[PDB]
């Protein structure tokens, strides 16, 4: 059942994610070190980037007191050092698309993970599971070392922090008391420059095709974090050549690989994105949010429209045959609340009954990673089948049925299962990916066979 002979390298993002519980002690102790009006002052005139501490307390107060929960970029690295002095973190856990995705991999304990990110300081390295492997320059070669143990001193830190607020909690900012009406979360996102150069450095950027000799397939993320425009004259443009010239050297040593998407605001970094790495891969996978994102920037704007606002199958099944015949990559796979879906060429080698089931796998895994909190062994696949199939799955199969009736399927299979649901999970970070990963995995495992 797990295909346990497959070899897997995923980058380009890896993050720490940090939590805090904001209770009375340490709200009060840290808004005691400012001036209060100083404090009300910052909250009227509204930042919306973290450069200095008195901007993060402002929009967290201003947020606690709302009981609203928020999410605000932090836009200075020398931050890091300040919130790490002055707060105590209830867990740190492994985030970016590329962690999440290796860790999920090696606790199949497939036959091998290797890992990337251009940023790998000790403090992210040991988040990783035991099993993950990476690529290092060691006496001019190219060698494999456990991650943990590869970490670079002094790289670029990325760290996101989530500050949990409980509903009952009063502080006071000076004389005015104040309670918190609801719980929530206020989140700081890494969002500066030394952290946004995402690529595989130059070190390692001649052993690539060498490493592609070790892998059945790669996945590739994170290009999200790239910038417009960069401090040395740099921008996205020059770092999505570099992206292009990591596919080649892959695909050049017949590695399949899959693009995991994701929301990204700025539409002309979305644009170029698609350009310049959607149509030179081979899989991809992405969201009902993603798709209608994609869309619009291809010029299909009312198709985008209605999808953003009635999320009905059949836009999402023409939105989708849309994408692959314009970019016309291999394979694509939309993950929805409620269904799983992949279109592919007439001419894919898989059967419908093959494409089901790496989907049946996908939602199977993520169900898994929901209800456990992380994958331990490739026993605890077998958890995910304990979550059935949502009640939705039988309305799933008409509106299928129907969507076919009105649609042409012609040049496309299309093949729609339902999901294993798992209403509110102990994890909700990374379902998505994880979906993909299962997904990715068996499509590989039935190519091989293939």
């Amino acid at each position: 059942m797990i295909p346990e002979h497959l070899s897997i390298y995923t980058a380009y993002n890896a993050n720490i994610d940090a939590i805090v519980k904001l209770n009375q002690e340490t709200i009060q102790n840290l808004i005691n070190a400012f001036d209060p009006d100083e404090v009300k002052r910052r909250i009227e005139e509204y930042p919306r980037e973290i450069n200095e501490p008195i901007d993060f307390v402002a929009r967290l107060v201003h947020t606690l007191k709302l009981g609203k929960p928020a999410a605000v970029p932090l836009v200075n690295e020398k931050m890091n050092e300040w919130f790490d002095k002055t707060f105590r973190y209830e867990e740190e856990r492994l985030g970016g698309q590329a962690g999440i995705i290796a860790n999920t991999l090696a606790g199949l304990k497939i036959r091998k993970v290797i890992a990337y990110t251009p940023f790998l300081p000790k403090r992210l390295a040991e988040l990783f599971k035991k099993g993950v492997l990476y690529p290092v320059v060691e006496n001019g070669e190219l060698q494999f070392k456990p991650i943990q143990e590869a970490y670079r001193e002094g790289d670029p830190l990325k760290i996101n922090r989530i500050f949990e607020f409980r509903k009952g909690l009063k502080f006071k900012l000076g004389d005015e008391t104040i309670e918190i009406p609801n719980s929530g979360r206020f989140i700081v996102s890494a969002r500066f420059e030394s952290i946004s150069r995402i690529e595989t450095r130059e070190d390692i950027k001649p052993f690539l095709g060498e490493i592609g000799k070790e892998v059945d397939g790669a996945i590739f993320s994170g290009y999200q974090g790239l910038r417009t425009k960069y401090s040395d004259g740099k921008d996205a443009n020059y770092y999505l050549r570099r992206a292009k010239e990591d596919i080649i050297e892959f695909k050049e040593k017949d590695v399949k690989i899959h693009v995991e998407f994701a929301s990204v605001q700025d539409r002309k970094l979305r644009k170029k994105i698609i350009t310049n790495i959607l149509p030179f891969v081979d899989s991809v996978g992405i969201d009902e949010a993603e798709i209608a994102q994609i869309l619009s920037v291809l010029g299909y704007r009312e198709l985008a429209d209605r999808i953003f606002t009635y999320n009905r199958l059949e836009d999402s099944i023409l939105g989708g045959m849309i994408i692959l015949d314009e970019l016309n990559f291999e394979i694509l796979q939309v993950h929805t609340t409620y269904y799983l879906m992949y279109i592919t060429h007439r001419d894919n080698p898989l059967s419908e009954e093959e494409l089901a089931k790496s989907l049946e796998f996908g939602t199977t895994l993520a169900a898994a990673r929901a209800s456990l909190g992380d994958i331990r062994g490739p026993d605890d696949y077998k958890v995910g089948l304990k979550v059935p199939f949502n009640e939705r799955s039988e309305y799933v199969k008409l509106r299928f049925e129907e969507a076919k009736s009105r649609l042409r399927m012609r040049e496309y299979k299309v093949v729609v299962i339902p999901t294993r649901l798992v209403q509110n999970p102990v994890l909700t970070v990374g379902l998505g990916d994880t979906i993909s990963a299962g997904a990715f995995l068996t499509y590989l495992e039935f190519l091989k066979r293939h």
